[PDB]
């Protein structure tokens, strides 16, 4: 049997749970029987990337109905759906092909879950849970719910829920602590830099191998660049439930996971509008979009060194902004160091 807590051995069966990864595909309209999870290539998906591409400068640029047509019938060949009775929704639209994009980031994480769940299952000493834990490779903690650390973001948490995302309460089940293998290494350039913060990421439970294993990385070149409002690279959030939303919860499954990341934000880009950045200004080391409530300055707090703005929502005084709240963007994977994985729980 495994030596690891009972927190984490929880949290990595959550990880590579099989069910998820179905029920994923299943929400994004995919026929898992023309297309079961141990169908998934990483090479088949690459290509959907390339039609959907395809498809939206099409759209952009006013090609024919049939070019459309024609690249609709591709995308769904290829990767087989099921709309039940409905006729199927031809690609003919940005938001739905953004939809697409989207459901593409996620195949591929769930790619990478199942072929590593499926992998190097070879030693038959260890408990299965300890290597699937180690395909992480990630140090994992349980952090004590009585310390100064959990006390600190338990309040982030508490103090940063937004007022319209009312739609639920969160209560922190469990705090990790987490360093993914060569992680710091890779920041520690990062460290001479000013303006360091903690800040969240939500993702789906089913992405969290990819990201553990992987780290948090920025769109490829393949992909559309049209729905990105600041262009692509990460994206973090000060109010905790402007990234809770993208955990993808609900009533029916009330448990998800959210990252904060130490996030090397030097000076910040400023802005208020859409704008698709591919280089930053001159001496800027990130993107910030302005947002008409963030957390009161007065309250921010240092977790050890890093800036932690948890202090209750307030209004800005920025109203010429689109954004209800803030977002932060770096372009550089290796100005990210993640710190803490939270389990959540959301009371609808
Ligand atoms: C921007 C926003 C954000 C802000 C702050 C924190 C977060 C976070 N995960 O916490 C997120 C987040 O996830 N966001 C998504 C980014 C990807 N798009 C899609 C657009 C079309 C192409 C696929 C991507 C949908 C919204």
């Amino acid at each position: 049997k495994s030596k690891l807590a009972k927190p984490i051995q929880d949290l990595i069966k959550m990880i590579f749970d099989v069910e998820s990864m179905k029920k994923a595909m299943v929400e994004f309209e995919i026929d898992l029987q023309k297309m079961p999870l141990g169908k998934l290539s990483k090479r088949q998906i690459q290509s959907a990337y390339s039609i959907l591409n395809e498809v939206q400068q099409a759209v952009s640029d006013g090609g024919s109905e049939s070019q459309i047509l024609d690249l609709s019938n591709r995308f769904y060949t290829l990767i087989p759906h099921d709309f039940g009775m409905k006729k199927p929704p031809l690609l003919s639209n940005l938001e739905y092909i953004q939809a697409k994009v989207q459901m593409l980031d996620n195949l591929l994480d769930i790619e990478v879950a199942y072929s590593l769940l499926r992998g190097g299952n070879e030693d038959g000493d260890k408990d299965p849970i300890d290597i699937n834990y180690e395909k992480l490779r990630t140090d994992i903690k349980v952090v004590d719910k009585d310390s100064e650390e959990a006390k600190i973001i338990k309040q982030y948490v508490k103090n940063t829920h937004a007022a319209t995302h009312n739609a639920y309460d969160l209560k922190v089940v469990e705090i990790f602590r987490i360093e993914r293998e060569g992680e710091s290494q890779r920041y520690k350039p990062f460290k001479q830099l000013h303006n360091r913060q903690l800040l969240w990421h939500g993702s789906r439970t089913t992405n969290f191998a990819g990201i553990l294993s992987q780290g948090l990385r920025i769109a490829p070149p393949e992909a559309p660049v049209t729905g990105y409002m600041f262009g692509k690279g990460i994206y973090f959030a000060d109010m905790v439930s402007k990234s809770a939303n993208y955990c993808h919860t609900s009533q029916a499954d009330p448990i998800g996971l959210i990252l904060l990341g130490e996030v090397a934000l030097g000076n910040m880009y400023e802005l208020k509008n859409a704008s698709h950045i591919t280089k930053l200004p001159k001496g800027k080391h990130s993107v910030k979009g302005l947002g008409k409530t963030a957390p009161d300055p007065t309250a921010t707090t240092t977790l050890d060194g890093v800036e932690v703005p948890l202090g209750n929502g307030i209004s800005t005084g920025i109203n010429d902004t689109c954004l209800l709240y803030n977002e932060y963007i770096v372009y550089d994977v290796a100005q990210v160091n993640l710190k803490y994985l939270l389990k959540l729980k959301f009371n609808y």
